[PDB]
């Protein structure tokens, strides 16, 4: 139908906005912490501490195949990166001292990001 036709080019371009602003949060991760899943050959405990893992490549797959519906979802992934580490890490590591900067970095892009979708529709 043509309304669902039109739903999905408002996925798309959602899509399309989320695409740049992951771009411009994972630029607030210059040291590549968040880049990849916290590796279970090399820490094998992780799941017993952290029960819903999430870094910046799982949320590229997700954004590619247009699995998040809204901004909230996508806002709810990033925070599990920040939330994950400053748990899973000792306040005085480099982990959680880089995540406490995506935090406070990212929130001027998510500010406007929602300003934007709320905006355009």
């Amino acid at each position: 139908s043509m309304e669902q036709v039109a739903m999905e080019l408002r996925l798309t371009e959602l899509t399309r906005l989320l695409r740049s602003v992951l771009d411009q949060l994972q630029d607030k991760d210059p040291a590549r912490i968040f880049a990849q899943p916290v590796s279970l050959k090399e820490v094998p405990d992780y799941l017993d501490h952290i029960k819903h893992p999430m870094d910046f490549a799982t949320m590229r797959k997700r954004l590619e195949a247009q699995g998040y519906k809204n901004l909230h979802e996508f806002e709810e992934d990033f925070d599990l990166i920040i939330d994950n580490c400053m748990k899973y890490n000792a306040r005085d590591t480099v982990f959680y001292r880089a995540a406490v900067r995506l935090r406070d970095q990212g929130g001027v892009v998510l500010r406007q990001a929602r300003r934007e979708v709320d905006s355009i529709g």
